[PDB]
């Protein structure tokens, strides 16, 4: 079975263009959502009546209906030394939304 | 522009097997969401900070990273008319998670 969870994903912030402004850390675990979402499914997939309706509809009408998508449904935060206004190193202590705590189907 | 967004799916009971506890209705609308997400991002489109660093790992790294997926924020209910564990046809008022409200980048 090849369902919906997180897995690895290490994201370096030069490589996406943020080496501007954050000074530290060079990279991060962000954790990514993979996996499918099809019939039968996992217990922690924790799916929407919606997903579900619609996983059906797309195993009945697949050319027009797309299935569900396993995404993150929690994030936690991270700390990041950014560049104030006036160029001063400054903290963000909880950086919101950065990083995968939980997946499911949705 | 191919943005995040709701669009109409209307979903047959009877087509994906709930015709056998769904007395009513024999169909509803759905609605499914729809779309890239690809920068530049639309506004209403209210991505994670985890959806745009992962959309900027999958546009440097395509084959080893997935971009975010277009995905319901938030779903409304809609009332069934099913059947009772007697078998009498019980109306169940909001039946949760049944439709799009809103679309977004996950
Ligand atoms: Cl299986
Ligand atoms: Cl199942
Ligand atoms: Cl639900
Ligand atoms: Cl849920
Ligand atoms: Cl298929
Ligand atoms: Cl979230
Ligand atoms: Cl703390
Ligand atoms: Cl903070
Ligand atoms: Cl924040
Ligand atoms: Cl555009
Ligand atoms: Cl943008
Ligand atoms: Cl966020
Ligand atoms: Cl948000
Ligand atoms: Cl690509
Ligand atoms: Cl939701
Ligand atoms: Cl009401
Ligand atoms: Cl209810
Ligand atoms: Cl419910
Ligand atoms: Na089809
Ligand atoms: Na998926
Ligand atoms: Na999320
Ligand atoms: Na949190
Ligand atoms: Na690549
Ligand atoms: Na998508
Ligand atoms: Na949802
Ligand atoms: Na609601």
């Amino acid at each position: 079975g090849s369902h919906c969870q997180k897995t690895s994903l290490r994201v370096n912030f030069e490589d996406i263009g943020w080496d501007s402004w954050i000074i530290a850390p060079k990279e991060y675990e962000a954790y990514e959502c993979k996996g499918g979402c099809f019939f039968p499914l996992a217990d922690d997939v924790t799916p929407t009546k919606h997903a579900i309706v619609q996983t059906l509809v797309h195993l009945k009408f697949p050319t027009k209906v797309g299935k569900a998508c396993c995404v993150p449904t929690k994030l936690s935060p991270i700390s990041v030394l950014y560049k104030d206004d006036m160029g001063v190193p400054t903290l963000k202590y909880h950086y919101e939304g950065m990083s995968v705590a939980e997946c499911g189907c949705r």
